[PDB]
């Protein structure tokens, strides 16, 4: 049989409610939502993700989100967040309305979820499946390795996309994620990636690059650029998928042209 979904209709907004709220560091949080029963999964196909929305401070705010949690967890969805306190960064003085939200939640409370969404379904080995838009059926393409570049919390498709792939020990992609942060105390994420690293070096290729270095650093530095393409992605004579998530900036002036630069068609480089 399969276990009951949770997401059974992408209209319905499902309360999920707040079970346990991890501290991973100053501003990193886990929070787990209960299913509505230990049985049922989350029902979010790989390549998606939800979106959460609530009445923060008088007014309706919607966000995207790929929980850490998979279909293969039983009773339960978790969510890795990065919360952007006020008064923390200079061009950002009011910090983030979603996250901050979550942070304030008390166990017990609820929030909606959604979904699932998203233009782009993994289909297993190395098949994905990817819209245009909403309207229109995908475009199946087969690849031998997908390239991936995430800042800050655009790490989480990411992740769920490795994840999948490297499940899979019959799925031959590999994988070269590119991930770039501000600073290296900001990265989220590491241990688990650094796990995946040193389990699956076959199929996982990753590297940092991060604004502003650590005195001690052993990988990048600086925003994403053609070097970095170069050398932490596959070559484009070799058609791999190209997966992008980061703030609008990074996408706009570090990724797009610089994929261009390399030769990867710039209108086939997909952005979660
Ligand atoms: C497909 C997808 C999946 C995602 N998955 C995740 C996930 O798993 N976890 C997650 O944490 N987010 C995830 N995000 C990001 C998420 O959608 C929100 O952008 C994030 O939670 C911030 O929203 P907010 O309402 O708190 O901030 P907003 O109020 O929307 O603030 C706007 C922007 O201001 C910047 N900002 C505000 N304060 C600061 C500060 N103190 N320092 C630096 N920058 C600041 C941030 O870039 C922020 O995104 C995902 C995004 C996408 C597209």
């Amino acid at each position: 049989s399969t276990p009951a979904i949770t997401l059974e209709n992408p209209d319905i907004k499902y309360p999920l409610r707040l079970i346990d709220k991890e501290v991973v560091n100053h501003d990193t949080r886990r929070f787990r939502f209960a299913l509505p029963s230990p049985e049922h999964i989350l029902g979010l196909p790989v390549g998606q993700h939800i979106y959460l929305s609530a009445r923060i401070d008088g007014n309706l705010v919607i966000r995207p989100y790929t929980p850490v949690s998979s279909d293969d967890d039983k009773g339960f969805v978790d969510l890795v967040i990065k919360v952007y306190f006020k008064d923390t960064h200079p061009k950002f003085p009011a910090g983030g309305k979603m996250s901050q939200y979550l942070e304030s939640m008390k166990i017990g409370d609820t929030i909606e979820f959604r979904g699932p969404n998203g233009l782009l379904v993994y289909q297993g080995k190395g098949k994905f499946a990817i819209r245009p838009d909403k309207k229109s059926s995908p475009v199946i393409k087969t690849v031998k390795s997908v390239g991936m570049i995430a800042g800050g919390t655009g790490i989480t498709p990411m992740l769920q996309v490795i994840r999948a792939i490297m499940k899979d020990p019959d799925d031959h992609t590999v994988c070269h994620l590119l991930f770039a942060n501000q600073t290296e105390k900001d990265i989220l994420l590491r241990p688990e990636l650094e796990e995946l690293r040193n389990e699956h070096s076959a199929r996982f290729k990753l590297w940092y690059t991060v604004d502003r270095a650590p005195e001690a650093w052993d990988y990048s530095q600086g925003f994403v650029n053609e070097e970095m393409i170069r050398d932490h992605l596959p070559p484009p004579e070799e058609e791999p998928l190209v997966l992008m998530c980061g703030p609008p900036p990074m996408i706009q002036y570090a990724c797009l042209p610089n994929l261009e630069r390399v030769g990867h068609p710039k209108e086939r480089c997909f952005a979660f």
